[PDB]
DNA sequence: GTACGCAGTTCGC
């Protein structure tokens, strides 16, 4: 099974590693043959000798084409006649790439921006983490006295703990007398320590918390200024740091760094990703928070720091068994897309279809397309289109609802009409499909690129859903969940792909025929269901609908509509299907995108309702979800009224507790190209002048103070609050919070 | 930083 892979120098010469674990052993294999290249379109074939004498000068070397090879290609889907440019090393290819660009002969460059290891694994066909094979996982964390703005590695690191399956312990050089402490003499041994048990333990993962960005950026810093070899790497190296923009990445060479704070943020919607919320997410139980504040006044008067030991080895012990459960998932992923778990588990939706996009065509000789220039991504920026239907729904409560949606639309529509930019107004077809409304034509005579890919996609998912039906496991049938919800995850991204600003195989015509097809078939459905079923549709968005016919019983309910389902799926052309969602008792359709819908078994879902944003309070939450729980469940409007009389009292009281008043808002962008200021981008201009690290995609917590104003002139970080100087705007929460989300529901 | 559709709160003016 293939982990990661990288490359070295030997010689001038670059040689993959590609890092393995067989029969339980660590391996390395090594391919000293292949080398770095660029695509060139040419005026004339005459030129390529010119274009091979372009030489540039990186380390004061001169770099030069090493190898000219002219191929044959499919451009969208057209032959194109390009020549492969080797060169000797992947560093020089930067250099002269843009040399190589602005020859006169030379149209334009392609494939050239693609790093060395992910352009092996593709044309090498490497599919990573493939295989039976059990990875050794060891997790750590570490507790210091670092203050914000504090430079970085400033201050000494306390405490280093570690997590496997057998073992949790502490590391540190104050005498704390716990069975799990492992007191040592100086701070330098504690790192020294710690180099030797994961050396000793040898794990495949080493798995952490937020260690892209500070535990093991921090622990390199530290042992920077202490003269201490940072030797993790299976190789006697040490971890480099890597920039991601607003982000650094931390990778141990022969290991895998499994930072689970990136793979949390893109999986699961939390209202803040401290380690305690995702505790409190995943498993049951909650954990006991300590606060820096705390851990400088446990070092100072040396009381406490069993406490503080203790938290030191929960977090590991957290950090193992989270990295444990997601993993798994993870792995699925990488093998989906075909790049190792390392770049997998830290990159968006967007560079994951690239990665993929790039194999593929690389398997079908597709030549890739560029990520647009400046004018045209911003252009793509400017650019929008029309999408999904969205009916008004009957507000209100409904009784006896069934639910009918279509089986993946975007993918569904991609495939049967082959809406691809390499069959966009194709000419010369024998066969078109034609775009309602925004009539974009699509050839249907030869499979294109990306509706290829789906069907691959698709069938993939059926043979893992087959698989997953007929085997015993209960391992294996989890994996195997894990890859065909992954599949269906990937297809159904690729409508939006269509209009990503960022996208190599970018077709605004394509998305636009994606969602006017959907918003066609939505709406034929639903007239269809009403015209000949004499049903009612009461809510629908995009791909589904609920409906129901006024008056009749539950089961003739249910029955009515599979006779529309067999009924609307014979004239539907193509992969194009309605399923059979479920029947649900009542719904109430608060609004669009806002409403919740009770099933048989008294188990409310949520949708769009206050209780599932995170800009929200918890006092607010709870009590609409009390209160909506009242009128859908128990149909009580009298006690719904009881809850909101209630809260409201606590809250003038004060008696509510200030942590269920914290409300969280993203920060989505520079503090500076806000044009309008707000409670939390207000907030965040105090921790941004407390030395706090503010970027985009930070979650802000904080209260609201009582007095009167801007409420951003009354709210202050939840880290500063203190009820025994502040007192909190209970006012606010009982007429900007509980008040209008109950209102809605009662209205 | 897959897309657009959409509700609802804060704030300037």
């Amino acid at each position: 099974m293939i982990l990661d892979a990288d490359y070295i120098t030997e010689d001038g010469k670059p040689i993959i590693r590609i890092f393995k674990k067989e029969n339980g052993e660590f391996k390395v294999e090594y391919d000293r043959n292949f080398r770095p290249y660029i695509y060139a379109l040419l005026k004339d074939d005459s030129a390529i000798e010119d274009v091979k004498k372009i030489t540039a000068e990186r380390h004061g070397t001169t770099v030069r084409v090493v190898r000219a090879e002219k191929v044959k290609k499919k451009f969208l889907g057209r032959p194109i006649e390009v020549w492969k440019l080797y060169f000797n090393h992947p560093q020089d290819q930067p250099a002269i790439r843009d040399r190589i660009r602005a020859h006169p002969a030379v149209v334009d460059i392609y494939e050239y921006d693609i790093p060395f290891a992910k352009r092996y694994l593709i044309d090498k066909g490497l599919i990573p983490m493939e295989g039976d094979e059990e990875l050794t996982m060891l997790a750590f964390a570490i507790a210091t006295l670092y203050h914000e703005g504090e430079e970085f590695g400033t201050g000494p690191i306390l405490m280093i703990s570690y997590a496997d399956g057998s073992e949790a312990r502490v590391i540190t050089w104050k005498k704390i007398d716990l069975p799990y402490v492992d007191v040592v003499s100086t701070e330098k041994e504690m790192i020294k320590r710690f180099l030797r048990v994961v050396r000793e333990k040898d794990p495949d993962v080493l798995i952490t918390y937020n260690g892209d960005n500070f535990d093991f950026a921090y622990l390199k810093k530290r042992c920077e200024e202490l003269g201490i070899k940072f030797t993790l790497g299976r190789d006697g190296s040490e971890p480099k740091i890597q920039r991601m923009g607003d982000r650094f990445a931390v990778e141990v060479k022969g290991r895998i760094h499994f930072d689970l704070y990136p793979v949390i943020r893109r999986t699961i919607n939390l209202p803040t990703y401290t380690l305690e919320a995702v505790y409190e997410a995943i498993f049951g139980q909650p954990k006991e928070k300590v606060y820096a504040e705390e851990i400088a006044q446990a070092w100072e008067t040396g009381e406490g720091l069993e406490r503080v030991a203790r938290y030191s080895m929960e977090d590991a012990k957290v950090t193992y068994e989270l990295g444990k459960e997601f993993l798994p998932m993870e792995a699925q992923l990488s093998r989906l897309i075909g790049q190792s778990l390392w770049d997998v588990s830290r990159s968006s939706t967007g560079n994951l279809v690239e990665w993929f996009l790039l194999r593929k065509a690389y398997e079908r000789n597709e030549l890739a397309p560029n990520k647009p220039d400046e004018r045209e991504y911003e252009r793509r920026l400017r650019e929008s289109y029309a999408g999904g239907y969205v009916k008004e729904p009957e507000k209100g409560l409904w009784e006896g609802l069934v639910s009918l949606d279509f089986r993946s639309l975007g993918p569904s529509i991609i495939i049967t009409h082959n809406v691809s930019p390499d069959t966009l107004n194709r000419e010369g077809c024998r066969e078109y499909d034609v775009a309602p409304e925004v009539g974009h034509k699509f050839c249907k005579d030869f499979p294109g690129f990306i509706p290829s890919l789906l069907g691959d996609l698709l069938e993939e998912r059926q043979k893992v859903k087959k698989k997953m039906k007929a085997t015993i496991d209960p391992i294996e049938k989890k994996l195997l969940d894990y890859r065909q919800r992954l599949i269906k995850i990937l297809a159904n991204s690729f409508y939006g792909y269509y209009g990503y600003a960022k996208a190599r195989w970018y077709c605004k015509e394509c998305a636009e025929s994606v969602t006017a097809w959907g918003r066609q078939y939505i709406e034929t459905t639903i007239r269809e269901i009403e015209e000949k079923f004499g049903f009612k549709v009461l809510y629908a968005d995009t791909d589904g609908f609920f409906a129901t016919i006024p008056g009749a019983d539950a089961e003739t309910v249910k029955k009515k509509a599979k006779e529309f389902l067999d009924y609307i799926n014979a004239k539907l052309p193509g992969l194009l299907e309605l399923e059979y969602e479920g029947f649900y008792k009542r719904g109430f359709f608060v609004t669009k995108k806002k409403y919740a819908v009770i099933d048989e078994e008294d188990k409310i879902t949520t949708r769009g309702l206050e209780i599932v944003r995170r800009d929200w309070s918890e006092i607010a939450k709870e009590t609409q979800a009390r209160v909506l729980e009242a009128i859908l469940k128990h149909g009580d409007v009298e006690e719904a009224v009881r809850i909101v009389k209630e809260v409201t009292e606590k809250l003038s009281k004060y008696e509510v507790p200030p942590e269920k008043l914290v409300i969280y808002k993203q920060i989505t962008r520079d503090l500076k190209d806000y044009k309008a200021t707000g409670p939390h981008v207000a907030v965040a201009k105090r921790l941004a002048a407390r030395g706090v690290k503010i970027r985009p995609g930070t979650v802000i917590s904080y209260i609201v103070l009582k007095g009167s104003g801007r409420i951003g002139d009354r709210a202050i970080p939840f880290d500063e609050f203190d009820p025994t100087k502040h007192k909190y705007d209970a006012e606010y929460y009982i007429e900007n919070q509980v008040l209008p989300a109950v209102e809605r529901i009662l209205r």
